[PDB]
């Protein structure tokens, strides 16, 4: 709701870092990730999770010529999904919802039509031992510039604990709170 944590990021980008504790990096079959944004950036990553060190495993929610769009990998090869549709780099506010469940994935931008993707043949299931949640994407040098509310992941409300002051997070460059 109005109580949504909600962040601002500038121009020279910025980076909130979730770290698990080392005896709480998950491993999941299926994945829920949903955030509220506006921006009309062309290009940025929103939120990114990475495995431990070693592992390739990563989900990675971005924008790529104004469409929105999660591009992960579990072990195999990059699997990507997209809302290749409707822009939403149109600086209004939007839901965007993506869901996992092995290769298998959907995404949903506001009330539009979902997409979904199944891979064929056979596939591997498990995001291994996720270590980090980076959200606005300045590590990878594709910085979001916008407006983030409400980010949900596999039950943790990230940027409520940013707000909260959780020891696991770590804010820096042009980001705000509001
Ligand atoms: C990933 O998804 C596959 C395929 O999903 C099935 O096919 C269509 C996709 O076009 C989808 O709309 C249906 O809902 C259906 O689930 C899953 O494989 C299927 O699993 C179901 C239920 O266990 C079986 O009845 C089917 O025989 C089977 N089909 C195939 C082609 O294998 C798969 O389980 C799923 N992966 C995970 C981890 O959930
Ligand atoms: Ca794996």
């Amino acid at each position: 709701g109005p109580g949504s944590a909600t962040y601002i990021f500038g121009k020279s980008g910025g980076l909130i870092l979730y770290t698990w504790p080392a005896n709480d990096r998950p491993s999941t079959r299926s994945d829920r990730l949903a955030v509220g944004f506006s921006t009309t950036v062309k290009d940025g990553i929103l939120v990114r999770i990475d495995s431990a060190p070693g592992l390739g495993d990563f989900l990675q929610l971005h924008i790529e010529q104004g469409k929105i769009g999660v591009v992960f990998n579990i072990g195999t090869v990059d699997i990507s999904i997209k809302e290749e549709r409707t822009p939403v780099n149109d600086g209004k506010y939007h839901v965007v919802r993506f869901t996992r469940n092995g290769a298998n994935a959907t995404l949903q931008v506001d009330n539009w039509p979902v997409n979904e993707h199944y891979p064929t043949g056979r596939q591997l299931t498990i995001f291994n031992t996720q270590a980090q949640i980076a959200i606005g994407g300045k590590d990878k040098g594709r910085l979001f510039q916008g407006q983030l509310s409400g980010l949900y992941y596999d039950g943790l409300k990230v940027l409520n604990m940013a707000a909260e002051n959780n020891p696991n997070i770590k804010i820096n460059g042009s980001v705000r709170l509001v």
